[PDB]
């Protein structure tokens, strides 16, 4: 029930790439203005606060020229995201210090692609 094994599970299961292969974590503080962009960090308090980024790169990341990564402070996780070829950033769990804004467990494990009906 880890979170950073449904991400992993999460970003294989999005590309379709072996579940197989481990990745190398790599533990570097950087600015969550720096990385993430203004629009959630317009004035927030995530403005020129250092959180700890854990990138994982891997020949599958790599070659698929995915950079996914966790930002957590404390000891404890702020927030998920990747950054696949087309440079979009993809959120899968947004929680600020205060008050969470963005949280979705269907987008986190990839809802389905329609679930407005089933019974018929």
């Amino acid at each position: 029930m880890t979170l950073e094994l449904q991400l992993k599970h999460y970003i294989t299961n999005l590309f379709n790439l072996p579940r197989d292969e481990k990745w190398e974590c790599e533990s570097i503080e950087e600015v969550a203005d720096d990385i993430l962009p203004d629009q959630y960090v317009r004035l927030g308090p995530l403005s020129n606060k250092i959180l700890q980024t854990n990138t994982y790169y891997s020949d599958t990341l790599h070659k698929s020229n995915i950079y996914p990564f966790i930002l957590y402070y404390q000891k404890q996780l702020i927030a998920i995201g990747f950054i696949d070829e087309n440079h979009d950033m993809d959120f899968l769990y947004l929680h600020n210090t205060v008050m969470p804004l963005l949280d979705q467990r269907y987008l986190l494990t990839g809802g389905q692609l329609e679930h407005h009906h089933h019974h018929h």
